Formats: C-alpha cells, sequence, structure tokens
C-alpha cells in the first residue's frame, strides 16, 4: 500500500505540536547515529518523545533516543530529530519520512540532515565530515519511494527534480564556517550512496558502490531530502565518516554498530561546534 | 501480494472488447507522455474510457488521457493505448502490463512501445528518436518484476529469454523507412534503462547510469516488454528524446515534467508520421 | 508485511524434526537447480516432503523436488534440501530463509549452499565450478532483505557484518580436495551476483554485471547465506556454471531452464563426488 497518510494527519500532528509549545523553529535538524549529542546545546528546550506525539513513528536503534526537541542554538529557534527512522526497521518510506512534511507545516523553511557512513572514498579519514553535494538513490532505481503513489497537490509537484538538492549557498557558509574553526583536516565534500541494510556490505558491493561514483555509504537520508525538496524545503547535509570501509579479502577486521557510535561520541564536541556556528545565517 | 488477475480475468475482459466493436487489430501501439497525438491518425475509430472497461487501470499522469482506441492506420487495423500505466503511481507491475495480455487474448501479434526518455548519450539532441534496441531493467535486479508468482502456463514458459526482446527484421525496417522520410537527422539506436520515478536524478546518478551503458533513462515500458515477450508478442519500441539529462554541478536548469509534454507537442508531426509509415509491413 | 516468523514458530518446526527422526546433522546442504542429484549418496536417510513439515514453504520450480533428506554422507550427519525457494515464486525473503534458521535450531554448524549460475566470467567454460568467495546483493541495495523489520536478538546482532561470509578455510579444504580428484580443469573462485528473475537477462544488462565486477549471475543463494550469517553458521558454498551468459547483440541462441537442467545432469558425478569428499574436516 502506497502512502497511508493523509494531508490532515500531517496538519492534525503540526497543530498538536504548536498547541503544546510556544516555540516556532525555523530550522530542522535530523540526529543520525551517535549524533544525538548536538541537542545537548540548545537552550529553553522542550522535549516531546516520538509516543507521545500523534501519527509519529517510534526509533528502534540504538543510537537513537526517538525524541523531538525545540530549542534555541545559537540565536536560531530550531527542532531536532533525536534519532530517525529507517527502512530496514521495517517501515515504508512514507513512514520514514512523516516529520519531514509535518515540519513544512510548521513553518519550517531549511532542512539539516546528518547521518553516520562508511567510508569509501581513499581519501577520507575516520572522523572525517563530508558535506553532501550530491547523492544516489539505489532503492528509487527500483520504484522505492516515498513519492510513490498519488501527488499530494498541496505539498509539491508530481514530478520534482533533484539536481539542485543540496543548496550551494548552504555548502559555502559551510566552507567558511570550517576555516573561522581553525581545523586541520579539510572538510571533505561528495557523493552519498543510500542502500537498504541493515546488514553492512561485502568487499564486492564496496568495490561496486565506490566505482559508481560514490563516496560514502548509508542506510537513510535520501528519502528525507527527496520529501523535503518536493515540499520546497532547502536542504543541507552531511556525513560522518565513522568508519573506512573493508575493499579487500584479506579482511583486517569488519564494520560494527558500536565502532560508530563510538565514533560519534568521539566526534562530539567538533560537530556541535560546527552545527552551532552554522545557525548563524540559513537564512531566514 | 503478486499477481491478483488470473487468466479469466484477462479473457473476460478480450470477450468485453470484442462484444463491443467489430475491429479486430493485429497490432498494438501504447503511446508515452506526450504522444497521445498518434491516435489522430486513426480512420473508423471507437474509443473506450479505461474506466468503462471491465478490469482495467486508469492512467492519472498529466499527458496519459486513458483511453483505448481501435482504428485503422495506413492500412492496418490496430488498438492503441492513449496513456499507460507507471509504478510510481502506485500500481504494482502486474497492474501496470495487464493490457498487454488482454492484447494477446485478442489475437495482436505485434506491440509498439514508444515513451519520452531523458538523454544520456551525449550525441543525442532534444527531439532525436532512439529506437530501442535493447534495456536494462533496475527493478528487476531486485524482484520488482510483473512475472513473479506463479506462472501462468497458458501465457508462457517460467523462464523467458529477454536477449532477443527487440525485434531485428522491425529495427531493419525502421531504418530504411526513416531514410524515405528524407529526414536530416539520423535515427538513433541504443539501450533503454528504467527506474522507479517518479523524482527526475541527480547529477551523480545520471553519470552511473551512462557508465552503466545507457544511452537513454525513463520510467516505464520495460515491465511491458517483459510481459508481451512471455506471451510471444513481436516487440518493437522507441524513445522519443524530451531532454537532455544535467551531468554538472553547475545546474543550468533542471527536468521538469512540461518540458518533455512541450517536446512531445514539438516532434508530433514527425513520430505520427513515422508511425503511419511503419505500419506498411508489420508483417502479419 | 515484514518477517511474519516468530521465534517459536522456528523452534516448534525444530522439535518436530528433532521428534521424528534419530538423525542429529552438524552440516546443512541446499542443493540448488539440477543438484538434487546430490542425496543419493546419502546412507540412512530419511525424508519429509516440505508440505509435511510445520511451517515449511514449497518449491514450485522444475528442478526442485522439494524434499528434506536426513542421511550420512561421507561419514558426516547431514540434512539437505533437495530444492529451495527463490523471491521470483512470490515468497518474501523471509520465508525464501525459514529452513536456514531451523537449521541453527536443529544443532547444525555449516552451511553448504549450490546453485546453477550463467557464467559472466570469460574464462568460464560450460561445467566450471566456481567456488563463491564474495556476492553482491542487488535486492538488499534497495531494502529487500531478509533482516529487515524488528531483530531477534536470540538469533543474532542488528547490524552484522558481511565481509567474511565466505569461509576462507573451507575455500582452502575445497582447492586441496579438488587437486586429489585428478581433475584437468581447474576450480574456479569469483563474486556471484543475485538479481530477482524470473527472466533471464539482456545483452546490456549482462556487460553491466561483468563491469560491476560479477562473475557468476544467479536468483538465489544470498539472502540464505545473510541468514546464516547471523546467526552464527559457518558458510560455503559454488556455482556450477551451467550456460555462458549472452554479450553481443549477435544472439547464437538464448539461455533457458531446460538447458541449466541439462547441464546439472551433465555434472552430477562430478560435484557429488567433490561434496562427498568435502566432508571429511568441515570441522566440528
Ligand atoms: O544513517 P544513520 O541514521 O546515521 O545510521 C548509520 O549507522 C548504521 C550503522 O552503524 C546504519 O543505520 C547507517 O544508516
Ligand atoms: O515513459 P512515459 O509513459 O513516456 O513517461 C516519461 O515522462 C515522465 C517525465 O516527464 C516519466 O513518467 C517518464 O517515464
Ligand atoms: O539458484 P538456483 O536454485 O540454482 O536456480 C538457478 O536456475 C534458474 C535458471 O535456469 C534460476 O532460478 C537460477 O537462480
Ligand atoms: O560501513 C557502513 N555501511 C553502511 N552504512 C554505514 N553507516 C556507517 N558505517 C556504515
Ligand atoms: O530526465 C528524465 N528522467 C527520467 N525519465 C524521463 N522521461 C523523460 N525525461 C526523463
Ligand atoms: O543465465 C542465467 N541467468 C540468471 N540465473 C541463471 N542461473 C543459471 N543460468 C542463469
Amino acid at each position: 500500500m502506497a502512502n497511508g497518510y493523509t494531508y490532515e494527519d500531517y496538519q492534525d500532528t503540526a497543530k498538536w505540536l504548536l498547541s503544546h509549545t510556544e516555540q516556532r523553529p525555523q530550522v530542522a535538524v535530523i540526529c543520525g547515529s551517535g549524533l544525538g549529542g548536538l541537542v545537548n546545546k540548545l537552550t529553553q528546550a522542550q522535549t516531546f518523545d516520538y509516543s507521545e506525539i500523534p501519527n509519529f513513528p517510534e526509533s528502534t536503534v540504538p543510537g537513537h533516543a526517538g525524541r523531538l526537541v525545540f530549542g534555541i542554538l545559537n540565536g536560531r529557534a530550531c527542532v531536532m530529530m533525536q534519532g530517525r527512522f529507517h527502512m530496514y526497521e521495517g517501515y515504508p518510506f512514507w513512514k520514514v519520512t512523516f516529520p519531514v512534511r509535518v515540519f513544512r507545516l510548521l513553518g519550517v523553511e531549511t532542512l539539516v540532515v546528518t547521518n553516520a557512513a562508511g567510508g569509501l572514498n581513499p581519501n577520507f579519514e575516520v572522523g572525517d565530515i563530508m558535506l553532501i553535494r550530491d547523492h544516489i538513490n539505489l532503492p528509487g532505481f527500483s520504484g522505492e519511494n516515498p513519492l510513490r503513489g498519488p501527488n499530494e497537490e498541496r505539498f509539491g509537484v508530481r514530478f520534482p527534480a533533484m539536481s539542485d538538492a543540496y543548496d550551494r549557498d548552504m555548502r559555502q557558509k559551510a566552507h567558511s564556517t570550517w576555516k573561522q574553526m581553525g581545523e586541520q583536516r579539510e572538510l571533505q565534500e561528495g557523493t552519498y550512496v543510500m542502500l537498504g541494510g541493515p546488514n553492512f556490505e561485502t568487499v564486492a558491493e564496496c568495490r561496486l558502490l565506490r566505482n559508481l561514483g560514490a563516496d560514502a555509504v548509508g542506510m537513510s537520508t535520501v528519502p528525507e531530502v527527496i520529501v523535503a525538496r518536493h515540499c520546497g524545503l532547502r536542504v543541507f547535509g552531511f556525513s560522518l565518516i565513522t568508519n573506512k570501509v573493508i575493499m579487500d579479502t584479506e579482511s583486517q577486521g569488519k564494520a560494527n554498530h558500536e565502532e560508530v557510535l563510538e565514533a560519534g561520541k568521539q566526534a562530539a564536541q567538533k560537530l556541535e561546534q560546527f552545527v552551532s556556528l552554522l545557525m548563524a545565517s540559513i537564512p531566514v
């Protein structure tokens, strides 16, 4: 069955949030695996567990708290998803992307998406931050898309373009901000490739993904960007490179979830600082 | 759930059509986006809205009228689908391909498939006509296939071959016919790649598709060709190159549905003329 | 709907088998198309039709008998699936992989997977045996995965690694064993790529698969390996190259199911002999 949410379901949820907080966010942030710490910088924060918000799904993955937090971050009013949804949990893309449309109805204009990703580009090192300049939607190639089914004209057009999904102006700002931080390592930039999961990749799959032109691999984000662009939200996002993908059969180890979470904590002070500074000029 | 249509459902629909028209078509034509004008050349035409034919799905995409038209085209009796179905509308492939099997039961022997496609091959120009010599079925790689589920032996075999899907003899005829038209631009020929949609591709996805060896990209056709070959229909098809795919991050624009429809009208007199001439020697 | 089997369903089926046979297998073998002959070497064999075992699905593909056979093979106690399940039959991956988890609950420690595959590597010849050193899971790229949905902690972790799926020690043993057989043709080794089916590939698709780095193509195995590794089973497998994939538009023929079955019978005495010898040192 295609999207089971009607336009009214989104507004009902939006009305409920508006009726339970005085906060009116302009920016929305989605926190990935081991990135839930970004919420700690919010002032005047109000938290809502996903389970208490009508129509909201629930995050079942370790490293995803499952809480919507409103607050002020470096002067800008924003709402953060401390934990997100993935298709490997059993969620159809229309459930995975529910919050994005609700955000649009709350008056939000900018969406910031983050995630933990495996590094495909050889020049990447664990701990690197990669600005997502583009993506490759593998599930979309087969028809698995959050927009499949009747189009809701109240959100956007039937055939939205994706060539300009990641805002160019925001990416320039990200680079200027990084230089101001005095970081020794350069801010990376590249293409993110999404696949279903939940298992980690084989050596053969990784070589293929790299040869397709991808720099980092992950199991989320893309469906949210698609829905976000469909409804006209400005999108900006980045991947925290938590591990280097195994490219040789002499497997000197293998990817594991705790290592990615561990990496998130490791890069906590850096990402939070970066996101906090980025708030200045979103624009508005 | 796999195919919900039983063999009797196809014949019931076929019987209904046979009982409402004296026309006995030997050729079936499926019109894509902005190609609905091909019907205007039919003599003794009888139209049936998809909504009035038992078991028939409905086209919901602008540029797809949703009408089955019987008529005589340049001496040959044929039936045309003015508008088709796509998986991005919410239709499973077994619904998308319903008409093809009904055509087989009407006595049809040849299927002509057309579509509007984005150009991947650098040598293609907007307005070009590309004969489809082969295809790449991305959704099929993952199991999304109109033949998934119990095989109906009354239509074809369990494991049909696809290496000879596009009739070689028809393609030669197409070239000889094109030369007779006195066209300045050459008739192109290549591989069509199908993906789910409904969103348009990212730059990264386009570079990948081109590197996979594809010449044009679209969101239909392949599932119909598969079912058509399974039941033994001779298949011939072509893509109208409506736009050049964006391959560089310096996006000097972006794909949109109206531009493709606009292109269809632009190439109306040419395609109609070409299809009309092709009717001579289908064979029979 | 994600996995419809609860942990108790697997154990119920395991208890039933334990209550109907004195055999306690340590190795499990899954026989592919035209490979059902491997069962003929079992001593003290007890057969169960899939239809009589609670919760077990049924094989509907010619070349798949649909019987679970317990027996002694060259000193080792094992259970064989004479015929397997495929997604193209209409089965979700959670149904396709049901037997693997039951095997784990029977006390099995090693899983041997076999299949008939089309050859992509130019150096392969019909009749060749290719040890699977790795795989590429196309359906998995889109989210079609037997592990999708809530993770059952009693079987394995949420994010299992796959880089070491095919046991290195078993592959070395396979090579030493092959040399002892006095075979003139070398034992091949490579990457297996799985796609949905049931139709055979186009020339364009084959060139693409080869360029992705695949050596053989097939419509099964991978989902079983994934579930097997998730629950900690040692995995070993091989493909019987039944035909050479058509890579040129001058199609001097085309793939067909009987040719693959015919090839299986052709290589019967060789594979059976090889599997029988491999039983020595699984280990235990
Ligand atoms: O994309 P986020 O939400 O960071 O989760 C990333 O981390 C997991 C692997 O450790 C996978 O779920 C992957 O998608
Ligand atoms: O393939 P047809 O029916 O031409 O439609 C083509 O046109 C649309 C894009 O403008 C997409 O639906 C694509 O598939
Ligand atoms: O993989 P097994 O079970 O060998 O079956 C192989 O043989 C069939 C083609 O002849 C396809 O189903 C393919 O997957
Ligand atoms: O190695 C990985 N693979 C896929 N997704 C990931 N997210 C973090 N690391 C990985
Ligand atoms: O750019 C395109 N992409 C996919 N399908 C299309 N059909 C016409 N143009 C396009
Ligand atoms: O040519 C083939 N293609 C896909 N699967 C196969 N299994 C045996 N031969 C083939």
